[PDB]
């Protein structure tokens, strides 16, 4: 009685790429036809714990003829935090970083960059603004690195450590501390690092949403629980030069100079706290940030497409979107808080505002509203000129990432069932801010991307935000 | 004028009614349920999460539920061993997991629950078709590497019967081991281990080291399938049920025979011969208390998919490769399958090559039409044939996509729902066809290599057009 063609025809020619989390897959879907173009199952290749996690795709002149992406995995006890009644005793170690190419017919597993480099990193993956490199961060090890794609080599790698003022676990962040940033050097032959698999972990799983409190309360296992900062992402200024490394537990975004590979300033999320704190060089490869207190954790971080705003979402002890004026491209020490988005319905840990995407023209930003079961999860629409919440829309359980078609017309998001219940791909019209439909999805996806054609597209992809 | 307005998908889903599609993923390792009324995936499960290191999720059947949205149960099985290595995936795995699990899964209105591993309990690791019995209280599983099938009781998770089928070729040369005929021996198995357990877990019992893939029946002749008992394979496939009760048909791909069994006194009763130009059937002779034989002077062609019509008065068997057709028997005599006789054969000039193979099927509830997939190797688009199931004539053929597999039907008869599977590496999807117009209404995305699909039934009448009567 009704055909789907008009539904798909409205989108134009865009490919959605998704990781599957506990499914172990990655897949590309053609939004113009409904077909899944290709998929890959990590366990087929001998990855015995393929928790396919985060990803970024590089610009392709014609995605339908080919494209490339990076996808990483988690492992270890990350298998055990979603309530699945598995009897597995010894999970695979994970922390793989895979380069995958679509060739117009199928996916090709090109390389395991974690094995090649020795850096096993399991949290966000971001493409550089020129599309020629990528970063990966890890919040169990508190390491991040930027990689060159062509040579599959490490450009830089850093370790971040917390030395708490108060050694009591419940007070280890509230009462402040010193954050130390160390540029790593490889320790193994052939310029390799020694961080494969679970090696380097301070805690046994990535902190969950609101999970700072669970860490404080003694509910997260690991060997260095009071030294974690929970690095999350290295997001890029679309204008070049700078990246921002988010550290969830201290609620700080450390700005790095990608030319000199040095941290230059530390933005402090919390409302009522300074815009930033200085970074002091204490040795050739070591810098420190000193905090008298940590008012609140923070998570989502990123830049508007023009690079003139930077956002950091406070959570847990405050629940707001902090905005800095980053218009001065020359000097990040001058970046200053300019606005804060609040709502009477945003308090505490939930909603956890842990993904976003801007419209290409910068006028709006869409923000995930995540909650534990059974509260409906959804999407907030924020006015990114006046910095005010416009609307919230309920979607389903366990809402994750938001991408946008590069013409700015449709937001495409994923929800993931807490790895056990309802999941899907949701599409929202950006003019009406209404959901136009849900498509089925066998996936627990905590990421999604639309394959870009240009470097300009990356300004609204997995580059500037997560 | 091509982008004048926004379209919502609601009207598309609203047309289908309240039906849940269940799919296994083959190399994805998943099973999933999709709500055709909303587009949401209700739940999924990934076998590797539970420690199954080679979860090649193959076939499945669901049992009737008074309200599928509140809960339902199904069986899904897996393959194992070197089956990981036969779809061109460039894996470096040296020692694949043993697999051959049979899982009972319950949806509870929110999530899937892995209830039991029936293979571990019973000792029968069987990796090919799963079929529900017509009463919805038992199920069968067959395997085409081991050439064993069994019927199981759902409530007790126990084996009602198990049989081994073996080929003794007239000509010992692999190339001619089937063409020049042989003897098929059917043996009722008895368990050999404590607790009434069989000794067929994992890869144990395999005659060949991997399955005969879709379209690949003749690969064994050519020396492209390794194994220890290559010339003794029959490649059992499915045990499909007569909806009127009592009888089941066991498909044996390489001899091209469907062996009819009496489920009430577990014995084979007649062998239907697929090939066009060959007799309707051959006798089954009892040669010991637990042993029967069928003698064949020749095997003209292999066959694969099989099924009864909803009224049980027709039986279909799809000859492949050496002949591609739909062979039809008059099974109207429910008292005596030895009287079942060939009545029609569906052929087409376009089916004269090695491919397409006439493949999986689904009947309309009213029996008026049968939909039959048309399978080809890459790169030819695979499709769906629409057949008049009263006069046995091809009505239409439609192209869909690469590697087309199974078809289900909504139980009101209005929509066929099928899956295509990319040869485990390229395009995949769920396709929906309106049975009034015989037109595809749309494709939905699907991360899956599915060789099966079912719509969750509400009643035993629904099973007449589900994974019970046909493959
Ligand atoms: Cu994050
Ligand atoms: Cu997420
Ligand atoms: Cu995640
Ligand atoms: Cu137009
Ligand atoms: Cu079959
Ligand atoms: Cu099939
Ligand atoms: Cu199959």
């Amino acid at each position: 009685t009704t055909k789907i063609e008009e539904f798909y025809a409205q989108f134009g020619k865009y490919i959605l790429l998704v990781p599957g989390k506990f499914t172990g897959t990655v897949a590309a879907h053609d939004l113009s036809t409904g077909r899944t173009l290709a998929w890959l199952a990590g366990w087929n290749y001998g990855d015995t714990n393929p928790i396919m996690h985060h990803m970024a795709a590089f610009p392709s002149p014609d995605p339908y003829k080919g494209f490339e992406f990076i996808v990483n995995t988690q492992g270890g006890k990350n298998l055990f935090i979603y309530g699945i009644p598995t009897t597995v005793k010894e999970p695979g170690e994970g922390f793989n970083i895979y380069r995958v190419r679509y060739d117009g017919t199928k996916f090709n597993l090109v390389s395991n960059i974690a094995e090649k480099t020795g850096l096993g990193l399991g949290v966000h993956v971001t493409a550089t603004p020129d599309g020629k490199g990528f970063a990966v961060a890890d919040g169990q090890k508190d390491i991040f690195a930027e990689f060159d794609l062509a040579t599959e080599s490490v450009r830089t790698a850093f370790l971040v450590d917390w030395k708490p003022n108060n050694s009591d676990l419940k007070r280890a962040w509230l009462e402040g501390g010193t954050m130390t940033i160390t540029r790593l050097k490889p320790t193994l032959p052939g310029g390799k690092y020694d961080y494969t698999g679970t090696k380097g972990c301070k805690i046994d799983w990535e902190l969950v949403p609101g999970g700072e409190l669970f860490l404080e309360e003694g509910k997260v296992t690991g060997t260095r629980q009071t030294n974690v900062v929970a690095l999350d992402a290295f997001v890029y200024d679309p204008r070049g030069r700078w990246g921002a490394l988010s550290a969830r537990l201290p609620g700080v975004a450390i700005i790095f100079d990608r030319q000199d590979w040095e941290p230059v300033v530390a933005l402090v999320g919390a409302k009522g706290e300074p815009s930033s704190l200085p970074v002091k060089k204490v040795a050739s490869d070591t810098w420190e940030i000193k905090m008298d207190k940590v008012v609140t954790p923070a998570h989502q971080a990123g830049f508007s497409p023009d690079g003139k705003n930077f956002l950091f979402m406070n959570g847990v002890r405050q629940n707001n979107i902090m905005v800095w004026d980053t218009s001065n491209h020359a000097d990040p020490t001058k970046w200053t808080k300019k606005a804060v988005v609040e709502d009477p319905g945003w308090r505490g840990s939930y909603p956890n505002t842990f993904h976003m995407v801007f419209t290409p023209d910068g006028r709006k930003v869409y923000v995930t509203l995540w909650w534990p079961s059974p509260t409906p999860n959804g999407i907030a629409v924020v006015d990114a000129r006046n910095w005010k919440l416009l609307k919230s829309v309920d979607i389903g359980p366990d809402m994750h990432t938001l991408a946008i078609t590069y013409d700015g017309k449709y937001v495409v998001g994923v929800f993931s069932g807490y790895q056990k219940t309802a999941s899907g791909i949701v599409i929202m019209d950006t003019k009406s801010d209404e959901v136009v439909g849900i498509l089925p999805s066998v996936g627990g996806h905590h990421d999604c991307v639309i394959v870009p054609k240009t470097v300009e597209d990356l300004r609204c992809s997995r580059c500037t935000t997560t």
